[PDB]
């Protein structure tokens, strides 16, 4: 499932707990794919490392919801001492104000993404949605 441009994200709301999965090429949050030898190249991984590890602005997850990382995971080599996949948990305190869900942030950090696919999982069942920077809300 590797198409520069392209990332896929899976979430699910189940009460109080949200998973985030962002699986996507490199090409999209690095911009390019070549484990990093140069100084461009290690700052640009380390820009990308340091805006993944804060996932509540990234997702722009509502502070009125109470929501706290429980754990997260970045699987790549590049972040370790080509594919980058971004695991969240988080705990919302008030999960009933987590009403939307806006990637725009997401696209404005990483522009290099062009489109989202995102399976979402509520307990309303399980809903497609492909975001775009023009249309990157999900109604959760
Ligand atoms: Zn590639
Ligand atoms: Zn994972």
């Amino acid at each position: 499932k590797h198409e520069h441009g392209v990332a896929q994200l899976n979430v699910a709301l189940d009460g109080k707990t949200l998973e985030l999965e962002l699986d996507s090429p490199a090409m999209n949050l690095v911009g390019f794919e070549h484990a990093a030898s140069t100084d461009a190249d290690k700052a640009a991984v380390a820009k990308a490392r340091a805006q993944l590890e804060k996932p509540l602005e990234l997702f722009a997850l509502p502070v009125t919801a109470g929501c706290s990382v429980a754990s997260q995971e970045l699987r790549s080599p590049l972040f370790g001492d080509a594919d980058i996949h971004a695991h969240y948990q988080l705990s919302c305190e008030k999960p009933e104000l987590l009403k939307l869900l806006t990637l725009a942030e997401f696209f404005k950090r990483f522009p290099a993404t062009q489109k989202i696919q995102v399976q979402l999982i509520g307990p309303d069942g399980q809903k497609g949605a492909d975001l775009a920077p023009a249309s990157a809300e999900l109604k959760l």
